[PDB]
């Protein structure tokens, strides 16, 4: 299948050189997989999810998302137009506040809440997370982590926004997940995104359009931005059959595009994640 005039990250995803326009995938879209959104929350209301979301669990007053972060993650994981799996099923865990922060000890309890809730779903393909969140080093919040994907569930972070190593910032500097850092359309590595022998793989975080709060859409940019294409991407893969859980993170590098990027520091990978689809 293939979407025409796609944005720039999708198309970049399912080919072998920037600059393209065209999204190829395959049908099954990540059709019998579920990714969980830890984040803001999701407007779930969207038409852009065509009812494939819904919030599962919020730790403030209001499940929604009152900030857009959270529903412009949620929809490249999985809306139809900006998504990458496209008839993924989404569920929103608000651990975030409406102005985009939270207390470690409740992204802690959102992380947990997690891998025992998929015990209560219909996934037989397979469980994602995407956590475009992250701040100062933790070990906690890294244990948090190496738990969620300990218990099956295939965890994807953010790398972070500091242009800097990312071996200081949590949960990004967790190794047993997969740390996700920032390009640009140009295959450059974009200017803010962290680094370092932690990252696993990269994927398109500059001028990421993608749903709004409103029904709306707009373009933003983070490793934020990035980390849904790889988590929609696992889902994708896993639909497929081509990987598990487990194993999601080393087979998106291991089929990488290599050594297509600039401006990569010494010691960090130069990999770009890729679908190799192929009609
Ligand atoms: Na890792």
């Amino acid at each position: 299948a293939a979407q025409t005039n796609a944005p720039w990250g999708l198309a970049r995803i399912s080919s072998t050189s920037p600059g393209t326009s065209t999204y190829y995938y395959d049908e099954s879209a990540g059709q019998g997989s579920c990714v969980y959104v830890i984040d803001t929350g999701i407007e779930a209301s969207h038409p852009e999810f065509e009812g494939r979301a819904q919030m599962v669990k919020t730790y403030y007053y209001s499940s929604r998302d009152g900030n857009g972060h959270g529903t412009h993650c949620a929809g490249t994981v999985g809306s139809r137009t900006y998504g990458v799996a496209k008839k993924t099923q989404l569920f929103g865990v608000k651990v975030l506040d409406d102005n985009g922060s939270g207390q470690y000890s409740t992204i802690i309890a959102g992380m947990d809440f997690v891998a025992s809730d998929k015990n209560n779903r219909n996934c037989p393909k397979g469980v994602v997370a995407s956590l475009s969140l992250g701040g100062g080093y933790s070990s906690s919040v890294n244990s948090a982590a190496a738990r969620l994907q300990s218990s099956g569930v295939m965890v994807a972070v953010a790398a972070g926004n500091n242009n800097a190593d990312a071996r200081n910032y949590s949960p990004a500097s967790e190794p047993s997940v997969c740390t996700v850092g920032a390009s640009d359309r140009y295959d450059r590595r974009s200017s803010f995104s962290n680094y370092g022998s932690v990252l696993d793989i990269f994927g398109p975080g500059t001028s990421i359009l993608s749903t709004w709060i409103g029904g709306s859409t707009r373009s933003i940019s983070g490793t934020s931005m990035a980390t849904p294409h790889v988590a929609g991407l696992a889902a994708y893969l896993m639909t497929l059959g081509k990987t598990t859980a487990a194993s999601a993170c080393r087979y998106i590098a291991d089929t990488a595009n290599k050594g297509d990027l600039s401006n990569i520091p010494f010691g960090t990978v130069n990999l770009l994640a890729y679908n190799n689809y192929q009609a």
